[PDB]
């Protein structure tokens, strides 16, 4: 029954940036771009394999799908063909990823209206 108090190092943007800033700026971006989704991702907290990615904001267009955005990313990575690599949602990897990411993002954003992904070598 110990709190295990965390390196405030270890702080994901959603827990340095505050609630209301967080809801300005989706209202902003998506003011200047309504046909992409706005979508945060991270490594994973727990991950030594796969590396820290240089930026962290993205704006998808919204028809491109998970499929897609997964190729994406791993190719920012610069991961070979051979890694394990999962993108995350709420924790969980994606069944359908056809789905174009406008259909998710409805599903699976924020309450402050962003949608967040972690990335990890296994799939949990």
């Amino acid at each position: 029954e110990w709190v295990n108090v965390g390196s405030p190092s270890e702080k994901t943007f959603k827990q340095r940036r505050t609630f209301e800033q967080r809801v300005e700026d989706v209202r902003l971006i998506r003011e200047q771009h309504p046909t992409k989704i706005p979508v945060i991702i991270e490594r994973y907290k727990g991950e030594k394999q796969l590396p820290v990615l240089d930026k962290t904001k993205f704006l998808v267009p919204d028809h491109v799908n998970m499929s897609e955005l997964i190729k994406i990313i791993r190719r920012r990575l610069q991961l070979n063909a051979n890694q394990a690599f999962f993108l995350l949602v709420n924790g969980h990897s994606m069944v359908s990823v056809s789905t174009p990411i406008s259909e998710v993002y409805e599903s699976e954003k924020d309450e402050d209206g962003f949608l967040y992904m972690v990335y990890a070598s296994q799939e949990t």
